[PDB]
């Protein structure tokens, strides 16, 4: 029983959606699609509807479309955005040319919230706990976010948090030195670097490392954490990067307690464990949840891992119509979650 659809124009964009979804109004537009808020007549809840921009125009657009649907269909966790619905007005593979994605509608993001003023220590404990609980889940499936920043963390009035990616404040301000500079092997803990930058900003009300470019960014980071020692220099394979590092005048590591003055000492200790250059030594999400800073919230019996995720498609080079047929299969096979 294919539902009945209706059509309108919003900010120069045409939208065709089932009658289930009423009173659409624009929230935001980005590189890869635009979002509206809607009322879901079947649940009586507000939702977000994303219409992908030219989803099958090139091989790269088609693979990105497939990737976003595969990731959204996987996510079943309280602190990660989830898929409530996916539809197309198309009746056949042949007509298939538009993809719409439906999630919960959140109240605000942490960019909005910190721009107002800095947060209390109790609010920081609860927000960073929920981020790490979400990251333990996605990291357990070998999924890396890679673009964490305050605008990708969405909250309701009761402070319940979900990690999302809107797909665009500079990304470089939150990016791990090893992935920004390609200077060492990189794992899930690029995301723990971003969390440390975000937690500092929620506590102080100030961007920790507001670099103008990749060179200025590295200079601001090294002023806090210190120039690499001989033991970390051993692990850098890029001769360009090592030459550049060793061509700078040495800087000592600062005492974080002398930078974040009058913060909770357990908050300062956790920032010292997150903002380390050596990606082998940086704290994991699972280890961070057991840290004393989270004593009020930590429950080792309610921090679940994910089902395994098949990311073998990431290594494939296919034609537009192949990525399009794969995406069609995932729309057809979608099972909605419990009401
Ligand atoms: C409809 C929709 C569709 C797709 C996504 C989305 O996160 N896609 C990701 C998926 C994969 C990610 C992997 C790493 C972990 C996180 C997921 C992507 N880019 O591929 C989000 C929304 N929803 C929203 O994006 C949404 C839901 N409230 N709000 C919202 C936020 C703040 C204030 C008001 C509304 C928004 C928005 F950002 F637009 F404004």
């Amino acid at each position: 029983e294919r539902p009945t659809f209706y059509r309108q124009e919003l900010n120069k964009t045409i939208w065709e959606v089932p009658e289930r979804y009423q009173n659409l109004s624009p929230v935001g537009s980005g590189a890869y699609g635009s979002v509206c808020a809607a009322f879901d007549t079947k649940t009586g809840h507000r939702v977000a509807v994303k219409k992908l921009s030219r989803p099958f125009q090139s091989i790269i657009h088609a693979k990105r479309t497939y990737r976003e649907l595969r990731l959204l269909k996987h996510m079943k966790h309280e602190n990660v955005i989830g898929l409530l619905d996916v539809f197309t007005p198309a009746r056949s593979l042949e007509e298939f040319n538009d993809v719409y994605l439906v999630t919960h509608l959140m109240g605000a993001d942490l960019n909005n919230i910190v721009k107002c003023q800095k947060l209390t220590d109790d609010h920081v404990q609860f927000l960073i706990y929920q981020i790490l609980r979400g990251l333990k889940y996605i990291h357990s499936a070998d999924i890396i976010h890679r673009d964490l920043k305050p605008s990708n963390l969405a909250v309701n009035e009761d402070c319940e948090l979900k990690i999302l990616d809107f797909g665009l404040v500079a990304t470089r301000w939150y990016r791990a030195p090893e992935i920004m500079l390609n200077w060492m092997h990189y794992n899930q803990t690029v995301d723990i670097w971003s969390v440390g930058c975000i937690m500092a900003e929620l506590l102080t009300g100030r961007t920790l490392f507001p670099g103008t470019d990749h060179i200025d960014q590295l200079k601001l980071i090294l002023r806090l954490v210190g120039t690499p020692g001989a033991e970390l220099l051993k692990k850098i394979s890029s001769e360009s990067a090592r030459n550049y590092i060793q061509s700078l005048a040495q800087m000592p590591k600062m005492n974080f307690a002398n930078v974040f003055i009058g913060a909770n000492p357990l908050a300062v200790d956790l920032l010292e464990k997150m903002l380390v250059l050596d990606s082998d030594k940086r704290i994991t999400a699972a280890q961070a949840l057991a840290h004393a800073y989270f004593a009020q919230y930590h429950d080792p019996d309610d921090e679940p891992v994910a089902d395994p995720y098949d990311q073998s498609f990431e290594s494939r080079d296919l034609l537009i119509d192949e990525w399009k047929s794969l995406t069609y299969d995932e729309v057809i096979s979608f099972v909605p979650p419990p009401l």
